[PDB]
Parts: C-alpha cells; sequence; structure tokens
C-alpha cells in the first residue's frame, strides 16, 4: 500500500512501519557546518571490476539493476566498514523536475537524483539475513548534478522503456558499475536506515561529497515508468524520494574537511 503520494506516501509510512519515527533513520541532511572531521576515517575501498550485473527491474518504486552476490565479485571494503560488502543492487531516486530528487541533502541543497548502490555485510549470510542487523548493509549514496552526460549511464538509461511497466525486468548483463563513480571518493557517513519500508535501521551510509555530472537528456529518461498499477490512465514514477528525517542522537563524520 506504501508509496510516494499524498495518501500513502511518506508522512503515511509509520502507520505501517512505525520504525519510521525511529532513531535511526534516512535520508537526512548533510550540513557541512556540523557534519565531524574524523581524522580517524579510512580510506574507501571501492573494488567493481569483477562486477557481474544480472538485470535490471522495476519494483514498483524504483527500477533495480541486480547483480551476482553468490560470491566476492563487486565489493565495497574499508571506509567507516569492518569488513566486506557485495553489491546486491543499485538504483536511483528522482524529481519530477530537475530541482529536486536526492534524497540526501547537503546545506539544505537538493540533487536531481541520488544513486545507492546496496552492499550487504558477508558476515551475515545473504541479504534477507543482513537487513536484521545494524551492521548488515553498506550503501554508497552519489548525487547527480544535471550537465555533461555520464557515458557509462547510457545503457541504463537506453534499457528503461522496455521495464515502464511495474513488475517488468529485462536481462542486463555486462554493465559495468565503476562508470557510474565520481573522481574523488571523499565521504560522509552516518549510521541510518533503508529509505523504503521496511525502513529497517541496518545501513551504514556513505555518501560522496563529489556528485557526477548527467545530462539533462539521460535524468529525462528516468521519468518514464510507473508506479505499480497499470492503467487505464495510471501514475509515472516521479519524486520517488524520502524527504530528510531528522538525525536526533547521531553525528555525521566526514572523511575530508
Ligand atoms: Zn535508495
Amino acid at each position: 500500500h506504501w508509496g510516494y503520494g499524498k495518501h500513502n506516501g511518506p508522512e503515511h509510512w509509520h502507520k505501517d512501519f512505525p520504525i519510521a519515527k525511529g532513531e535511526r533513520q534516512s535520508p537526512v541532511d548533510i550540513d557541512t557546518h556540523t557534519a565531524k572531521y574524523d581524522p580517524s576515517l579510512k580510506p574507501l575501498s571501492v573494488s567493481y571490476d569483477q562486477a557481474t550485473s544480472l538485470r535490471i527491474l522495476n519494483n514498483g518504486h524504483a527500477f533495480n539493476v541486480e547483480f551476482d552476490d553468490s560470491q566476492d565479485k563487486a565489493v565495497l571494503k574499508g571506509g567507516p566498514l569492518d569488513g566486506t560488502y557485495r553489491l546486491i543492487q543499485f538504483h536511483f531516486h528522482w524529481g519530477s523536475l530537475d530541482g529536486q530528487g536526492s534524497e540526501h541533502t547537503v546545506d539544505k541543497k537538493k540533487y536531481a537524483a541520488e544513486l545507492h548502490l546496496v552492499h550487504w555485510n558477508t558476515k551475515y549470510g545473504d541479504f534477507g539475513k543482513a537487513v536484521q542487523q545494524p551492521d548488515g548493509l553498506a550503501v554508497l549514496g552519489i548525487f547527480l548534478k544535471v550537465g555533461s552526460a555520464k557515458p557509462g549511464l547510457q545503457k541504463v538509461v537506453d534499457v528503461l522503456d522496455s521495464i515502464k511497466t511495474p513488475g517488468k525486468s529485462a536481462d542486463f548483463t555486462n554493465f559495468d558499475p565503476r562508470g557510474l563513480l565520481p573522481e574523488s571518493l571523499d565521504y560522509w557517513t552516518y549510521p541510518g536506515s533503508l529509505t523504503t519500508p521496511p525502513l529497517l535501521e541496518c545501513v551504514t551510509w556513505i555518501v560522496l561529497k563529489e556528485p557526477i555530472s548527467v545530462s539533462s537528456e539521460q535524468v529525462l529518461k528516468f521519468r518514464k515508468l510507473n508506479f505499480n498499477g497499470e492503467g487505464e490512465p495510471e501514475e509515472l514514477m516521479v519524486d520517488n524520494w524520502r524527504p530528510a528525517q531528522p538525525l536526533k542522537n547521531r553525528q555525521i563524520k566526514a572523511s575530508f574537511k
């Protein structure tokens, strides 16, 4: 029943998922005046060279590019993390226009979209098991700013027409997620949650300071999928972002000043 509209959107989620008003919810606003530089924060290791993509799925609230996580292939290590986390999928959040779309904000600035690369801790058995743990997941968050095109995104935006209908998927092998990464791995980090129901508080967030540039042409293509439903004249998938939640009793640490 949950979604992003007036009657089932983010301000309604707490009824089905009370944890929506919990102590470690995401996203948040990253205020650069109060994020704390932490010299003990290690550089992030993003080792995606062996990535094996499988398919792309419209799950009714985003499109997910899913990966073979049956063995160590594309993994996240280092940074604030205690071990190895396997990439299982990435997806985006975006707006109904370019001025909004991101879930995290920086000094209240909204970006046109936000990329989430979702990884689970190989200390646990699988993704299902990991989301039940406070250190189960690591999500690498990357802002999308409109400008020059990101060439590594083109394969993704080109295939979206094939999965406009909720639930549909398409084969999506040999996509390399290294083509979605900015130059710098400077990051903010804090303990948080999934930003969609069930909103489980199982995520170490790592949000990159540097956005990637994508073109207006590219982000337009995100806006062609539908939210679950079919017709006769139903609803396109835009503004699938949760607004910033209160930081509460947490601290956002930065790997940089
Ligand atoms: Zn997300």
